This record gives structure tokens, sequence and C-alpha cells, in this order.
């Protein structure tokens, strides 16, 4: 199990989807502005794609 796609990191919301899909197919794809407070929970199923104001990934995406 793959569970970090570092090589996404400036890509677009498209482009990343693209990717992660193949790998995760039935993943739950959450989109939020970096910087972006969130809580610890680890969810299995969810990858997070915090993105910059130009749409683009910011940090690496993860399982979680």
């Amino acid at each position: 199990m793959k569970t970090e796609w570092p090589e996404l990191v400036g890509k677009s919301v498209a482009a990343a989807k693209k990717v992660i899909l193949q790998d995760k197919p039935e993943a739950q794809i959450i989109v939020l502005p970096v910087g972006t407070i969130v809580t610890m929970e680890y969810r299995i199923d969810r990858v997070r794609l915090f993105v910059d104001k130009l749409d683009n990934i910011a940090q690496v995406p993860r399982v979680g």
C-alpha cells in the first residue's frame, strides 16, 4: 500500500486525481486550501489535497 504521492506536489487537482485514483480507485478525495486546520482522525479511505491560490497541490498528498 502506497500511501503518499510526493510526485504530485505542484500539479493541478485534475492531474493529481488521475494518478491517485489509479492507485486507490475508491479513494475519498477532498480538496482544501493549504493551511486549513484539520483534526487528527485517521481515515484510511481519504486523501486530502491541500492546494495553493493557483489551485495546485501545495503539500504531499497522503492517506488519512
